[PDB]
């Protein structure tokens, strides 16, 4: 299962505002080589991040890593 970390600047990742980010990032992980699930999102206590869980690894992190930070914009995300 690999995992990936949306944090944001402002609000709460639960935030209505951010939820489209959130959802963008979520159906480009699911276009992603060998994925076949991805779990909505996990928000921390903190609403400081948002988990996203991908059921399935290196050819699909270094995927990740290269095309999930156009989709996130300013927010900043990491590849487990």
């Amino acid at each position: 299962p690999v995992q990936v970390l949306v944090r944001f600047d402002a609000g709460g990742a639960s935030a209505p505002e951010h939820s489209q980010t959130i959802a963008a990032i979520r159906h480009r992980i699911a276009q992603a080589p060998n994925v076949v699930s991805v779990a909505p999102p996990r928000f921390a206590d903190d609403n400081g991040s948002a988990l996203l869980s991908a059921v399935l690894a290196r050819d699909t992190i270094t995927w990740m890593r290269t095309q999930l930070p156009r989709v996130a914009g300013a927010a900043q995300v990491d590849v487990g």
